[PDB]
Formats: structure tokens, sequence, C-alpha cells
DNA sequence: CGGAATCCTTCCC
DNA sequence: GGGAAGGATTC
């Protein structure tokens, strides 16, 4: 089993570099604005001329301008980013049937029948690479293992715009000396409960019991880790399908009257449908978020699909039903929609 | 005090 | 033995 991981470098700041050359060489930040005061939001991604001084992904845009008041602050266009991806997601098609797209950003290729060592892997990850740079001006890094969680180590070591192979001397290597924060699918709330449990890296999963592992961080994860620590964690490359699609939107003034509510509601149901395109789903959930920045939801499913007309009915019912069993103020109300057909 | 979407735990009448 | 409402990760 030989997998090989793309990820493209600091997409969505990129692609706006490439699309806009002036921007070349400067901080460039690219934000979610969230439309309740102006400049209010989050920074989605920048570019590593403005991560150099602090301004990184998840970070307030007011705090990102009083570090760097004089960058450029771009609205995200998911949709200018998302046809750049689908183009380069066909492109290294054109290398594995076996191909596993993560995310927008992300994809992964079993190449087991298509090469015979990690010499000639590293080779097939240049051709992957240049063939990017000359087709869409975008700058990729590739990670190659014998695993996906590995070849994706290698690729986080070895951004941006590069490439590294991790053999089965390396991951044992990696085993006993990455942060445990490193490790894919192991966020902040699981890497600070670990810290205190004593584990810092991966090998110390074996360094402690299981029951106090499992006990704070949960069994899919307790087993994650050990499995990666034993060298035995060996998930398929798989055709990943979207599961589901909402849209959340935050009020000029929390609220718990229903009428005032309804035409926020009704326009994430818009956008939500919008974004299906003959998608068709048989269960909607609203979520409200609360004043008290707690997330509340309720859903419902369905025999058959639902209608725009059925989406506008059933969400106020559900709404409706959040506001029975909730007495606090909804700061953000949103819609998502599963189950797809077809 | 942002958005979006995944793959887990999670008791119900 | 489900369901549906929840966490956490990532985006
Ligand atoms: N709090 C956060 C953290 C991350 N992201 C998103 C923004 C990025 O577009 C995406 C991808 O993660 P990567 O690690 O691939 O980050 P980038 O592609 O931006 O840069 P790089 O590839 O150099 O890491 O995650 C987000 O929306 N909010
Ligand atoms: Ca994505
Ligand atoms: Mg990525
Ligand atoms: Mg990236």
């Amino acid at each position: 089993m030989i997998v090989l991981f793309v990820d493209f470098d600091y997409f969505y700041a990129q692609v706006e570099e490439v699309l806009n050359p002036s921007l070349k060489g400067k901080p460039v930040v690219v934000c979610v604005f969230s439309g309740r005061f102006e400049d209010s939001g989050a920074v989605a991604t920048a570019n590593y001329e403005a991560r150099k001084f602090g301004v990184k992904a998840g970070i307030p845009i007011v705090e990102a301008k009083k570090i760097l008041p004089n960058a450029v602050y771009l609205p995200m266009r998911k949709e200018v980013y998302q046809q750049v991806s689908s183009r380069i997601m066909n492109l290294l098609r054109e290398y594995s049937e076996k191909i596993e797209i993560a995310s927008i950003d992300e994809a992964y290729l079993d190449i087991s029948d298509k090469v015979r060592d990690y010499r000639e892997a590293y080779n097939l990850g240049l051709e992957i690479k240049n063939k990017i740079l000359e087709k869409e001006k975008i700058t990729v890094t590739v990670g190659i293992s014998k695993n996906k969680v590995f070849a994706k180590i290698a690729a986080d070591m070895a951004k941006p715009n590069g490439i590294k192979v991790i053999d089965d001397e390396e991951v044992k290597r990696l085993i006993r000396e990455l942060d445990i924060a490193d490790v894919p699918g192991i966020g902040n709330i699981t890497a600070e409960k670990l810290k205190k449990l004593g584990i810092n890296k991966l090998v110390d999963t074996l360094s402690i019991e299981f029951d106090k592992l499992k006990g704070m961080i949960g069994e899919a994860k307790a087993k994650y880790l050990i499995s990666l620590a034993r060298d035995e964690y060996n998930e398929p490359i798989r055709t990943r399908v979207r599961k589901s699609i909402g849209r959340i939107v935050t009020m000029k003034r929390n609220s718990r009257n229903l009428e005032e509510i309804k035409p926020y509601l009704f326009r994430a149901i818009e956008e939500s449908y919008y974004k299906l395109d003959k998608r068709i789903p048989k269960a909607i959930h609203v979520v409200a978020v609360t004043e008290d920045l707690d997330i509340v939801s309720r859903g419902r499913t369905f025999p058959h699909g639902i209608s725009k007309e059925t989406a506008y009915s059933e969400s106020v019912k559900l709404l409706q039903k959040i506001l029975e069993e909730d007495e606090r103020k909804i700061r953000r109300i949103g819609v998502r929609f599963s189950k797809f057909i077809e």
C-alpha cells in the first residue's frame, strides 16, 4: 500500500494571488465577513507573508488588523476556489482511479498498482507538482507513505511547495518524536487533555493505561492513536461523497420573536437550495446558536425528498419546536439538509 | 465571540 | 435498537 497525498498550499490566498499578480509579495488575508459589525468575522486563510507575523486562520479580523493594518483583506470566493479545485482534482485522477478527495484542497491517491517503490513514487510526485504549476499556476505539497495519516504528516512537514517521502524507518522514528497535536484528527480540545495526562508524543499512548486514555478522549480516538503508535493503522483510500449542506447566518440583533427570525431562516434555506443544486434532501435540521454561544438543533426526516416549499413549512415547525424548548435569545439561525436521494 | 461539515459519543416515553 | 440531539475536528 503506497499512499500519495496532495494538499494545495495556502489555497484561497494563493488563488487570489494567481488571479491578481500585483498581490505578489505582500501579506494577503482571505476573510469570512459575518456582517453584524463591519469587519466582524474571521480570517479563513493568510499567505505565508501574513502568517509570519501571527495573522493566521481562525483569528478575528479586528485582531489581524492590529497586527497587519496594511495587509490586503479579501472576502472568501468559495465558488472561485472550487473551480480551481475541481480542475486540479480531475488532473490527479489521471494517475489513480482509487482517489480519496478529503477537502477543497486535499486528495489521497493509492498508487500501489501504479508505482513499484518510493523512489519513483517521488518522481510521480514531481510530475504531479509541475503539471499543476504549468496548468493552474498553483503550487502544491506532496506527502508519501504507507498509509493516509503518515502521508499527510509528510505533507505538513514539507510545506509549502515541497515533497516528502516517509519510509518504514521514518514511520517508526515519527511514532516516537512527533508532537501529539500534529497528528491529523487530533485538535486542540484533545491535545490539551493529553498534556495533563502526561502524553506528549505518539509513543506515549502505551506509556499509560487504556482506560485512562479512553476515559478522557473517547474509544475511537484512543484506539486511533494506539493503532498509529503500534504501527497498525491502515484505512483504505475511499471515494468520498458530500453528506450534508447547510447555511447559518448571524442576526442583526438577538431575538426570540418568531416573525423577526423568519427572514433569516428563509435566507438560509434559499442559499442551501442554491448549494444543493439538483441534490434532493430527505432531512432538514434547523440550527440555532444561543446568546450563550451554545449550539441547539432540531431536525426531521421524510420518506421522500423535500421540495423548497416543504423546507419552508417544516423549518418553521422546527424553529417553533426550538422556541418551546429554550429560554434564551437566539443569536445565529441556520438550516442543514441531508440524506440525498439518487 | 465565523462558517461549514465531517465522523463520534449519546440517553428515550 | 434504534433515533435524534449532541461533541470535536476541520473548513
Ligand atoms: N479556524 C479555521 C482553521 C482553518 N480553516 C480552513 C481555512 C483553510 O482554507 C483550510 C485548509 O487547511 P490547510 O492546513 O491546508 O491550510 P491552507 O491551505 O490555508 O494553508 P496550508 O495549505 O499552507 O496549510 O482550513 C478555517 O476556515 N478556520
Ligand atoms: Ca473544504
Ligand atoms: Mg489542506
Ligand atoms: Mg492547503
